[PDB]
């Protein structure tokens, strides 16, 4: 059982990124695959409760739309190892390289994340940073959502209000998650980051805070249809309790995907 991986076994290639806590590189073992190495000499003690705490969740994840955790390793540098996704995140198509999708798709790609959070919810766990960055789209038609810096039972920008003004202990749960999945439903629908006409982080994440600015649901698609603009405003309610959970979330996206072709 045991997911640990003897030193030496994987193959560290281009260096693509980063990721909560280190480096994201593609590699080979067993295949090629992604690796997310924490390279420095002595490991923070910090750290190493952070790195304990993705792969505690990971193992714990087995979906189609959960990015497969494969294996870990800690001789020589803490490492991460998951399935490579040749293809990109949401983030980079819709904001980089603009790749055009189509309605049909968009809205496939709403349903599949909205399928991996309802899993992760399930399993109670808690993504706390849902962003199109974190959702890889491999082969150009499977979603796997895929950074885990978070909890069991700054990206600003996809922060509800009560997560950005931390006032009391925790500010994170479900409705927090279904909020940034909100803002993912927002790019898909409007090819656009939020708020793009504020040149000014601070006064967005002010007002954000303050419940005076909010995404502009008029901004989207003509072709997008009434009810996925009715579910965006219901999940970025300013107010946490008004939001539906996942179950609900992925009823209201799979009615309107099969009365859509036309
Ligand atoms: O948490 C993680 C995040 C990533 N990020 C992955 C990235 C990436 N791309 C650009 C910047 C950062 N990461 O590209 C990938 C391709 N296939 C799989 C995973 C990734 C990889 C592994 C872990 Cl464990």
């Amino acid at each position: 059982d045991d997911w640990e991986i003897p030193d030496g076994q994987i193959t560290v290639g281009q260096r693509i990124g980063s990721g909560s806590f280190g480096t994201v590189y593609k590699g080979k073992w067993h295949g090629d695959v992604a690796v997310k190495m924490l390279n420095v000499t002595a490991p923070t003690p910090q750290q190493l409760q952070a790195f304990k705490n993705e792969v505690g969740v990971l193992r714990k994840t087995r979906h189609v739309n959960i990015l497969l955790f494969m294996g870990y390793s800690t001789k020589p540098q803490l490492a991460i190892v998951t399935q490579w996704c040749e293809g990109s995140s949401l983030y980079h198509h819709l904001h980089i390289i603009e790749t055009k999708f189509e309605m049909i798709k968009l809205i496939d790609i709403a349903r599949q994340t909205a399928q991996g959070m309802d899993y992760l919810h399930a399993k109670s766990i808690i993504h706390r940073d849902l962003k199109s960055n974190n959702i890889f789209l491999h082969e150009d038609l499977t979603v796997k959502i895929g950074d885990f810096g978070l909890a069991t039972v700054g990206s600003i920008l996809w922060m509800a209000p009560e997560v950005i003004r931390m006032q009391d202990k925790n500010p994170y749960s479900f409705q927090s998650d279904v909020y940034a999945f909100g803002i993912v439903l927002y790019e898909l629908m409007t090819g656009q980051l939020p708020y793009s006409n504020i040149n000014n982080r601070d006064q967005i994440i002010f007002m954000v805070g303050r419940g005076y600015l909010s995404p502009d649901l008029s901004k989207v698609r003509s072709n997008c249809p009434k009810a996925m603009k009715r579910l965006m405003a219901e999940c970025l309610k300013k107010k946490r309790d008004e939001r539906p959970l996942f179950p609900q979330i992925l009823a209201s996206i799979e009615l309107l995907a099969r009365s859509l072709p036309k």
